[PDB]
């Protein structure tokens, strides 16, 4: 008897549901770049979600595009919105909040890329200019004029894609499981992108939030509520700090529901995906990572609101450990790059689900306290402070990490769920911290950090 | 009387006029501030300090600025000066190689090289610049060297003219080990096609270039060595396409060396972390060793911990290099720290034979070399290091003897036949190195 899915809002730092209850979210990347857009056959299946489900994840987040939405100039594709309505409805009915990514990778289409339409931009590729595809094609001379022409809105792209984003919030009002729409993926700055290094764009930034603004304000224009993703300009990925929220250089934070949306990659890691560079350069992930998690305490700090990862991993094993320990210490929740249609087989059985898939609670009556989850052999332990609310605690239990069933203890509540359930449900016994243990029942367990 | 001689590519060898195979150890002194000082002059101390540790080289730092600072006009003053340099130098045993030196095309990007007159593109008011060295993504900056490998404005025609009046000027001096080109060439707006695996294409246009170069210098100076580098991209860990048949021409041209730098990214973002990239550079020598048969010098390099990758791998190939961080004006040895505990080695400078394998321990002075004798008219010489063997050093010779005297700096060694030659040397007591 599945919790029903309620709509997320911003309180502080926190995500809360409606039932009162502090709401982490694990889950995974499911986007199609390539037009036809979500055709017949090729979009989520029933076993796929199964998987999602199975393993015990609660948030999908499902690309969308400018050029999906708005194929041809001023013209909004309906049956386009009918077909991505369809994916997000079976996700929500099975527990999966869902985050609508405007998605884009080198801009468009016209650079072997994908996101605005072509018709939506004036800028285009000469033969002469090599093109080394994704990620060096950022520095392309013809896709960052591109760029410009969005900062700009020399060509009203970005009223264009106010309008788009206005669409798919009116179309999407009124569904509980839609957790947010996510304006941009990825942003670059431009033809003035060396101005972000060596420490950061502040004038930029003061252009890149005031188009989010506006953005934001075509979207609560058609649907009030909806809470919007922002994503710090994509420099971040080079370890250039944000300078968004941060008066008097840049404006306050006014508008409610905004929830910053920062991805969490290893450079070594995605230059030897991509370039081919040598694996081993993956000894710097630790303290690079570690400035991309400072860096998000700050924004934290500065300007009060929650944070997602919404990118990591990319299937590279090896550095997922450093997103998942930051992101467990500070109770942030993520979001896995990618999880793809049309699973033959579960992708989950390997490495990187051995840590993907975890023990970890999806809903708290209550002030999270420290966690932690050993994903060797599935050690659990969480301690939070009650608060009233009108469900009970909920953990998600790892259904790889326990092949001879798994054991429960709570320290100031109690255990209201049957032995062996998927889910652990918890009722606290008064005012005092709850401390939960779930482990193998041969195992001495993990204490509370 | 062993006076400095010229020197003579013969396959991968670098070969004396004695006869005798050269390893080259030493340092850069390139100074782009050198016009503003009274220039680029090392002191008698400066060269007494190299010579004691045993340095026979020093990469001189020149500029197309310097050698022709008006449009199509050479300056000769400026030629007398630095020609004053080369002969305090080489009359105390260095080989002199003249380094055509620039950073960010030109000081109209806060750079140095190229003059101003020579390069129509200059930096807008609005265009971002972050100094050296991601200004290389400066559009103007990249729009610089376009200008370079289009020759869109004569700017290579001037600079083999410039090249050329260098080249005639030290016609005669032996000392002098040859001209490089050109320092860390930027392949302009086409660089992207470098990446993810070289550029085979670019390298094409800037192998013949090179060549358009080495054609103005050979005119007035014939026999004088030109020393090539890859193109930049190289130190982000992209291969040289240089003297690669089918996509790029073979090697048809006398007396060339390769001239690569090695440097560590992540060093600049203690050693392991850098020997993937170090590892893929040298992997990246060794292609093109194996196919062009030419001889290498790293000319530029340089955390004490990570030098111990280059010098071992420089060591395992009988490669010769020039480290970075050396300067005109030194108050104190810099020499006498870690980074001089790595670089001043014991080393066989001149060998009267074929050089086999050799290690040098920097931590123990432990020292070992083998040669296969050849036909020579001096002797081998090794250096022997002033800074590792506290209580004097011991030799051994197997195959031949030593000639020298008891603690002299250099270990002279004379082959008793034609069999293999081993010299160990090392610290009294310790049972030395042997050869892998
Ligand atoms: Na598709």
């Amino acid at each position: 008897p599945a919790t029903p899915i309620t709509t997320l809002q911003a309180d502080g730092t926190h995500l809360v549901d409606g039932y009162g209850r502090t709401v982490l979210l694990h889950g995974v990347n499911n986007v199609d770049k390539d037009a036809p857009y979500l055709p017949a056959g090729e979009t989520l299946t029933p076993q796929d979600i199964d998987i999602l489900v199975r393993h015990g994840f609660n948030t999908v987040r499902l690309g969308t595009s400018f050029d999906a939405l708005m194929p041809q100039r001023g013209q909004i594709d309906e049956a386009y919105l009918d077909r991505l309505t369809g994916v997000v409805d079976a996700l929500t009915a099975r527990g999966m909040h869902v985050l609508l990514d405007n998605h884009q990778d080198g801009l468009s289409k016209a650079w072997g890329g994908n996101g605005f339409p072509e018709w939506a931009i004036e800028s285009r590729p000469r033969e002469w200019e090599p093109n080394p595809g994704f990620p060096l094609y950022y520095l392309m001379p013809s896709l960052n004029a591109g760029w410009d022409e969005v900062w700009g809105n020399t060509h009203g792209a970005l009223d264009h894609l106010g309008t788009a984003l206005g669409a798919l919030a009116e179309r999407v009002e009124g569904k509980p499981g839609v957790m947010g729409i996510e304006l941009l993926n990825e942003p670059w700055p431009g033809s003035r992108f060396l101005s972000c290094f060596p420490n950061g764009c502040p004038d930029f930034d003061r252009t890149y939030q005031a188009a989010m603004q506006k953005l934001t304000d075509a979207v609560r224009a058609q649907n009030p509520t909806i809470p919007v993703y922002w994503e710090p300009n994509v420099t971040w990925n080079q370890m250039m700090p944000s300078n968004l929220f941060a008066p008097p250089v840049t404006p306050a934070l006014t508008t409610a529901d905004v929830v910053f949306a920062p991805h969490d990659y290893c450079i070594p890691s995605q230059l030897a995906i991509y370039l081919g560079l040598p694996q081993a350069l993956r000894g710097l992930c630790v303290p690079q990572q570690d400035l991309t998690w400072s860096n998000i305490d700050a924004i934290t700090e500065r300007a009060n609101v929650p944070t997602v990862i919404t990118e990591f991993g990319d299937g590279d094993p090896t550095v997922l450990k450093n997103t998942l320990a930051r992101a467990d210490e500070r109770f942030i929740g993520w979001q896995y790059w990618h999880f793809g249609a049309g699973n033959a087989t579960d992708p989950f059985l390997g490495e990187v689900g051995r840590q993907l898939v975890r023990t970890y609670p999806q809903a708290t009556a209550g002030e999270p306290g420290r966690m932690i989850f050993d994903a060797d052999n599935g050690d659990f332990a969480y301690r939070f402070t009650p608060r009233a609310a009108t469900r009970p605690t909920e953990i998600f239990v790892s259904d790889l990490h326990y092949p001879d069933g798994y054991a429960v203890q709570v320290d100031g509540g109690q255990v209201t769920s049957a032995p062996g359930a998927r889910i652990v449900t918890v009722v606290a016994d008064g005012s005092g911290p709850v401390t939960v243990k779930i482990n193998r029942p041969g195992s001495a367990g993990a204490e509370v950090p």
